[PDB]
């Protein structure tokens, strides 16, 4: 079956904006899983589940009598592929189920896992996802074997069907490093926006950097790949070594016994994979990463044996029955007990990345911090696994059921509560007046409010423009933002903010955060009112502003806009075509192909373009909102040409006289030449379309300035 | 970027189920093409398309001054993709203006056709669609050079993005046959449902089979292809002559100075391609075919002169400027014009496929028929111009405007009038009770009424309930039909009809039509009843009965299904697995993943599979409509093999005691297996979804039911 893809493989992809369509979606339109879950019976759900961990089941048998530890790492494996470059991966879609990752080699034996757990999903319904449930399982086994956990938030809703992730461009699972499709060059440097070190891992290699069984160079790659999660030293070995105090690997036979995964498997499987030739195929025989270790005296309870065992023996290399690398602690009595066999006992064991711990210089000063007082590593490790396990859900309105905490976490990006009486739709149209009357131009006002809002991504429902964090590092320094100009709105709307403030009564206010959006509005408006037309941007008080001390710098980083079309702006030169970059920002900000074309035609016109770029600009009225975008981009009397100066930018030229009419970027061009694109401009660009570009402008306008707005879900 | 189709390449794709989404559609999900097309003022449109045909553009200069060649060949390229094999390709989405048939090579240069048309595109908007213009514009170049046509509907709406089409498996464009993915094998036998000789070909090589200039087997060829788009010899004579008495073809030079087809071309390109270095590039130096032959004395105005040069000349073979052959009248003066240059002339030329006309023994006839007698080939054309241009178009209820043609055609599948009362509620439960009273089982009634109703297909909107077509040659005799348990059920459905209709007063009365599928609707009642649940199945009234005459048996054969997976059916053994023919059958029925799944859950409860198959009939409770295909499906205390007798069905046997509890074929187990389909059949297989399954249930049996139902749009 020949695809448009095999016949032309560099064209756009748009099919990336329209998935997660009602139509693959068997729930009503109208389902809410919030109001789902808030009605679960939690409680129960963690006795059938508390129930769950020792009642084994033949077809994969519970080691020690306990699914505990698999349960621990299906939940630290769902939530394990989360990059901080994108928001991608992560739990916070069950994303686990799907292809490809229910079928990564990392992630081998987990679909036994979920299957233990059809028969409470069964039982419960929709009103547990399975999202929320791979990590509630998770708490519970922790909780079973004696580990207070920080807290837990529902509210994770199922998807159904895959994300299109980029993983990487290596077309052989587990490849090594230096292959034609490399994700390292450097000094072994990885490519962003990738956060583990092969394809099909989550993170690191377990035996060493592409097999090298070295401690020391393992914990270079740990700590890389862990920071590109968002976490730092302390959480990664509060992580490691809290997840290691449970169960086992498996490794008690050659890999080549280990038959297809799940994708790949027959039908007959019904969903599972890897299944083994050697022995039982599963049990006492069970292999998944090739690896046979066991790291404590209790694997099936809370214990600081980790650290104690990490410290107390020396270590030696010897190899698995599967003949990957591993230490084992040969001076040792056989202290660690089998997973089957009452009558058989192992010395301790550890894997390479195990031994990052001790053997690197910076982790060896926290893992001595933790064995020496086990009482801050449980809560470093408790305080981690909530992090890891939430660090994709967004907001803290989004939390919900009786175990959420309390306490309010730096890495939630946290929005202070409002106590005071919001503006009414009175008081925002005399605020619209304000600002317009102060001199700030239309494309200011559009500038400000798309810098502000245009940060969320869906992905891991970080940024936009609750907070009004644009006017903090490290927002308001950046390039996109156009600090100096940025610096100039503020001030004025400040202004206007602390006049209307102190002449309320009834302790009404507004905040910075929803002025800016206002004020955005306003310029909308103004727009609409340049080129003919009345029409009220609609408008949702109720954003906050936080404070510095409440804005971690560094973890804000990531949400720079480094391309963003939408401004015409791209801060250097990359190896990604600006036009795939682009929907990839438009993916990001939940826009389908319609609602980016749309909303880049309006910003196009109103002067939304950084440093004030004609590029694009295919109007005479700018500040004003028409199709002008649309019916200029597609008039055939223009004839394009790549610039010699620059092959990226192109010049419009009058077909007849060779006049020079406009210049533009990719970004632009591509709306007249991707035939998709192309159709989509045409509807906007015809004599009948100017109240529905209009309509739909603001409308799209509208969604991008409330992304974030889940206190109004 | 490594993909989910890269790495599981026999991983089923249902995506083609839910393309057309409301996501990549930018017209409101209430706008309604069918009322916009109402109103437009098609004389106007007419006019300014009239004035188009001589309204020359520099950048594609027309030929003698005039585009209405061009505009034919449009317009025919653009109906000229259709298979009656599975009703897909065709006129009825204007699918020539996105990938892959903007760029087949057989489309070259219509780019430049579509082009010409923005204009009127743009100044008319909504109100007419790309879809209807193609063809409308065709008609108006027929009529500008003095041939009146048949008639014109407009309705087709316009699509969003491209259609999933299977063109073949040739990785190469235009490779010739016998290569390793070729679509021919023994005696030149093309492999359904393809209805071309080359990947990229409309129909056939206009050079002979394979490039081969032999034109009696090219008239093989034709022959063929044109069967698979449903033109008979009288029909595909006067297509093929009609349309040659216009325009030209180009090959004015090498075709190696010919660029990049639209989808590859550059972005500066703005959505044209082949791109021409062969001096101006266009007009007089075009290269379209790389042929050149101009066909007859007046290219500008229908004339009888395609047969007289046909028979009053003989031809001999040569080579046209770019090296392709084709044939040059012996001895002729040079007596046809040039399309630039009023000083030069040129001998009488033919494609080999236009020699076919005369040395194909079958062809001959009508040849000279049409050469001896003009006005029947006026005639014959004019009504194959009409069938080519709205085969795929579907009932007569959905031809809108002016110029339909009142003369019922025997291949739009016609169906009467209705011309007396219609049954009402009280009317339809007295049926209901006499259907059931009857004594006709819930599996018989359900069986009969799926059977009436899931001939339909969106590719081309033919088949459905409504005509009552069931009870006639062919459909009456499909093996998938069960013939003699058919009989029975229509002769107590005719029986229970007649009395019902010999009681009323005032003409009322009820067509077998609606009473098959009235009886279905109390089928899946009393199931509902079986199971405890209290439920009405909507029916709509005012199908009529289709007589034999109004059905074409040979016709109605690419609609027998061979592969209904929804019945546990399949005819023979075909290289394509059962789990792949069923998404092709549900993408036909218009059906999402979700209604796929629901829908064949339960009726293979109700007793639908054809002979009575135990296979996928997961439940103890035959004919009670329950959710237990989900329940049981799921349920891992089964374990499921392939037999030893066949491959392709399986055994579910309890995995404690070995015993046998189920039988199921692919098409059963495919949702336990792929991760997207068990995570559907999840949600119905819960315990909190029994009343869910039951009404999503009935709300697609419905939606089956009236798939048809153009007169309710
Ligand atoms: C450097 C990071 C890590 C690496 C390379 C790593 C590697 C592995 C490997 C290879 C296995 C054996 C799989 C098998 O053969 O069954 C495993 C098991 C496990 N890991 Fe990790 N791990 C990492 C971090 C984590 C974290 C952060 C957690 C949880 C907080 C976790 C919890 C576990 C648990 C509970 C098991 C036992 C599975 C069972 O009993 O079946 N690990 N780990
Ligand atoms: C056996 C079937 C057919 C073959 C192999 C065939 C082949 C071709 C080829 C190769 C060209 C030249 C393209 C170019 O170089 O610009 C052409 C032109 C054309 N064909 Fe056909 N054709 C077929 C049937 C039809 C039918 C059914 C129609 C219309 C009813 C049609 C109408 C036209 C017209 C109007 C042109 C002229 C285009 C212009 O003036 O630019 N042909 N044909
Ligand atoms: N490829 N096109 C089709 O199969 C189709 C189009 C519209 N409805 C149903 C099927
Ligand atoms: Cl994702
Ligand atoms: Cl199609
Ligand atoms: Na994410
Ligand atoms: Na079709």
């Amino acid at each position: 079956g020949t695809s448009n893809r095999d016949w032309w493989p560099n064209q756009l992809d748009l099919s990336i904006l329209h998935r997660h369509s009602s139509l693959s979606d068997p729930m009503g339109k109208d389902f809410n899983y919030a109001q789902a879950f808030e009605k679960l019976d939690l409680a129960a759900v963690k006795r059938d589940l508390h129930a769950l961990m020792t009642t084994s089941q033949d077809w994969w048998p519970a080691d020690f009598g306990h699914y505990g530890g698999l349960f621990i790492r299906m939940a630290w494996h769902s939530a394990g592929t989360y990059r901080t470059a994108d928001g991608r991966g992560g739990a916070g879609e069950g994303q686990q189920r799907f292809a490809p990752l229910n079928s990564f080699p990392d992630n081998a034996n987990l679909d036994k896992a979920r299957r233990l757990l059809w028969p409470i999903k069964q039982k419960y319904g929709r009103a547990i996802s399975w999202a929320d449930l791979l990590i509630l399982t998770g708490n519970v086994a922790l909780e079973s074997m004696g580990f207070k956990t920080f807290g837990f938030a529902g509210g994770r809703a199922d998807t159904w069907e895959p994300e299109d992730v980029y993983w990487g461009s290596e077309k052989i699972w587990l490849e090594l490093s230096g292959g034609p499709n490399s994700r390292y060059s450097g000094d072994r440097q990885l490519e962003n926006p990738l956060a583990a070190v092969q394809m099909g891992l989550i993170y690191v290699n377990p035996e060493g950097p592409d097999g090298n069984p070295d401690p020391v160079a393992a914990a270079r790659d740990i700590r890389d790949t862990f920071a590109r999660m968002a976490m730092n030293d302390e959480e990664t070995v509060a992580l490691i070594a809290g997840g290691h105090t449970f169960g086992k690997t498996h490794g008690a036979g050659p890999a080549s016994n280990v038959g297809a995964e799940p994708e790949a498997a027959g039908i007959e499987a019904q969903g599972l994979g890897w299944k083994s030739a050697y022995r039982t195929g599963k049990g006492a025989d069970a292999i998944t990463s090739g690896l046979e270790v066991t790291w404590t005296t209790t694997p099936t309870q809370w214990s600081h044996n980790f650290f104690e065992n990490l410290f107390g023996y020396e270590w030696e290399l010897t190899k698995s029955p599967a003949g990957a690398h591993q230490w084992v602690a040969k001076g040792a009595d056989a202290v660690i007990p089998d997973a089957f066999d009452p009558s058989k006992k192992h010395r301790p064991t550890m894997l390479t990345t195990d031994l990052s711990l001790r053997f690197d210089p910076a982790y060896e000063k926290i893992s001595r911090r933790f064995h020496e007082n086990p009482e801050q590593f449980a809560d470093a490790f408790a305080r981690a696994w909530f992090k890891l396990t939430h660090r994709d859900m967004g907001p803290r309105a989004r939390y919900l059921g009786p175990e959420v905490p309390a306490e309010v976490l730096l890495w939630q990006d946290p929005i202070p509560a409002v106590d005071h009486p919001l503006i009414d739709a009175a008081d925002a149209a005399e605020l619209k007046a304000k600002v317009l009357a102060s001199g700030l131009t239309v494309s200011q006002l559009v500038s400000t409010a798309w810098a502000a809002a245009s940060t969320f991504r869906g992905s891991d429902k970080r940024g936009g423009a609750n907070g009004a964090r644009i006017r903090l590092a490290p927002q308001k320094d950046w390039e996109a933002n156009q600090p100096e100009q940025l610096a100039a709105v503020l001030e004025t709307l400040e202004a206007i903010r602390t006049a209307f403030n102190g002449a309320q009564r009834g302790g009404k206010q507004v905040s910075l955060a929803d002025l800016i959006v206002l004020a955005g509005c306003a310029g909308v408006e103004q727009a609409a009112k340049n080129a003919g037309h009345a029409v009220t941007v609609p408008f949702a008080p109720g954003r906050a502003d936080a404070s510095q001390e409440q804005t971690d710098v560094e973890s804000m980083a990531v949400l720079e806009p480094v391309a963003d079309g939408f401004r015409n702006y791209l801060k250097g030169k990359y190896r990604v075509p600006a036009e795939v970059l682009l929907v990839d920002k438009a993916q990001l900000l939940t826009l389908s192909a319609p609602e980016m074309t749309v909303l880049l035609g309006g910003l196009r016109v109103l002067g939304a373009n950084v440093g004030q770029s004609r590029h694009g600009v295919f109007t005479a009225r700018e500040q004003a909102l028409t199709n002008d975008f649309f019916v200029n981009l597609l008039d055939m009397g223009t004839e394009w040409k790549p610039t010699a100066a620059d092959a990226d930018v192109f010049e419009g030229r009058d077909r007849a006289t060779g006049e020079l009419k406009w210049t533009g970027t990719r970004v632009d061009l591509v709306f007249g030449s991707h035939s998709q694109l192309r159709a989509l401009a045409e509807v906007y660009g015809s004599a009948d379309a100017q109240e529905k570009f209009v309509r739909d402008f603001v409308a799209v306008w509208n969604k991008v300035m409330n992304l974030d707005r889940f206190d109004l879900a």
